[PDB]
């Protein structure tokens, strides 16, 4: 299974940057959200959801059909919660009906991480929307009760290696986990992109504890939480080795987690060789907006 970018028809950069400065304009202006964490965290596990269903043994699933817009892929119970981001990207979606619904999706996720002060993402425009059979099935995307060699394996479907692993695990430094969308609760509601996943799991004081959902979490004495997933990154001791490079270099887990979101993002397309490079956008604060 082939899926080749196209371009939107006659398209540069420079309408993506407008797109881009919708985004981000509305993720000012929407504050309150979520006790005024705002929409980037949320937008943020919308991009990783839809391009997670990837599988690469049959290239199915992926950003690519922008199939998240078919109620067999919105209503997974993996998804609870994103029905938020995509009400947002809605008045996206009718000011420039012309974006890819995937390439809308991905999008949002980019400038979220970027307007939360995060490494730029380089992005690539042409997914193009598949129809409703081609929605990939619920259960693609990975339990969080699990623990490192799940996880591992997990993550062998998207083609991702420990470092590329390790290094997408830091977007739990954003937002939180909700009672009602996962059966977790806690976190930092933190809406600024830094490499804290890191330092809290190498420097709280951890407790494995029930949350109200009778689900086992470990929370700290200064009120942060990881999943057991999360927990299994310091577990583990090739992980633990990457969560320790993480928490001591910023600018490498910057580095290193722009590569791997855009290649999450990515996975799955084929881009011709005269397609455009990938587009670096400003944020708003760069151009003075
Ligand atoms: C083993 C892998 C992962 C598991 C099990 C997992 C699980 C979860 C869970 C259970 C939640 C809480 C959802 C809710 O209650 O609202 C969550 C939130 C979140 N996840 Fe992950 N996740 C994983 C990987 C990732 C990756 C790779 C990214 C992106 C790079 C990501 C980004 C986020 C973000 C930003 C939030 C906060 C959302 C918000 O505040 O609304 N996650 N994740």
């Amino acid at each position: 299974l082939v899926h080749v970018a196209s371009v939107e028809k006659g398209r540069s950069y420079e309408d993506f940057q407008k797109v881009y400065n919708a985004i981000a304009l509305k993720l000012r202006e929407d504050d309150e959200y979520d006790n005024y964490i705002g929409y980037g965290p949320v937008l943020v596990r919308l991009a990783w959801h839809i391009s997670g269903t990837w599988d690469k043994h049959d290239n199915t699933g992926g950003s690519y059909g922008g199939t998240y817009r078919f109620k067999k892929e919105f209503n997974d119970p993996s998804n609870a919660g994103l029905q938020n981001g995509f009400k947002f990207l809605e008045p996206i979606h009718k000011e420039f009906p012309w974006i890819s619904s995937g390439d809308l999706f991905s999008l949002g996720g980019v400038t979220a991480v970027q307007e939360m002060q995060g490494p730029k993402i380089p992005w690539r425009c042409g997914r193009v929307d598949t129809p409703e059979d081609t929605t990939p099935d619920n259960g693609r995307l990975p339990d969080a009760d699990k623990d490192a060699g799940y996880v591992r394996t997990f993550f062998q479907r998207l083609n991702m290696n420990d470092r590329e692993v390790v290094a997408l695990m830091g977007a739990h430094a954003l937002g939180k986990t909700h009672l009602k969308n996962s059966g977790y609760e806690g976190g930092g509601a933190n809406n600024v992109f830094t490499n804290e996943f890191y330092l809290n799991l190498l420097n709280e004081d951890w407790k494995l504890e029930k949350n109200d959902a009778n689900n086992e979490q470990w929370d700290s004495k200064s009120g942060y939480m990881m999943l057991p997933t999360d927990y299994s990154l310091i577990q583990d001791p090739k992980y633990l080795s990457i969560v320790k490079e993480y928490a001591n270099d910023q600018d490498k887990f910057f580095k290193d987690f722009s590569k791997a979101f855009e290649k999450l993002l990515e996975n799955g397309i084929t881009f011709p060789k005269d397609a455009p490079s990938p587009f670096i956008f400003k944020t708003l604060e760069e151009q003075g907006l």
